[PDB]
């Protein structure tokens, strides 16, 4: 299949890009392709910036484990919320942009960010 490095690109970042982005974006990155992926957010920075993340703010993360990072500023990003009326294979969601500090979990060599922990 995949790294979880590469899972977490294909899964959470957008450096190149509307009301349907995430719509387009979730069925594109195959997100609703076993199922309605509940919610989602992607990185609209560079990869350099995001992977950058990993030797910031040293954070908990949510599940416990210590290795999560807070980004120093803020970030440009887009948090993706499945509807009601949303019904597989038919996944609806609500776009919405917005700029704050992203926090990752990172891992390997090289330390890379294998997961999107939260938005603050």
């Amino acid at each position: 299949k995949e790294t979880a490095a590469a899972k977490f690109e294909r899964q959470h970042m957008d450096s190149s890009t509307s009301s349907n982005y995430c719509n387009q974006m979730m069925k594109s990155r195959n997100l609703t392709k076993d199922r309605c992926k509940p919610v989602n957010t992607f990185v609209h920075e560079s990869l350099a910036d995001v992977q950058a993340v990993c030797s910031q703010k040293n954070v908990a993360c949510k599940n416990g484990q210590t290795n999560c990072y807070q980004s120093y500023s803020t970030m440009s990003i887009t948090d993706c919320r499945e509807t009601g009326s949303s019904k597989y294979p038919n996944c609806a969601y609500k776009t919405t942009q917005a700029n704050k500090h992203i926090i990752v979990a990172c891992e390997g060599n090289p330390y890379v960010p294998v997961h999107f922990d939260a938005s603050v």
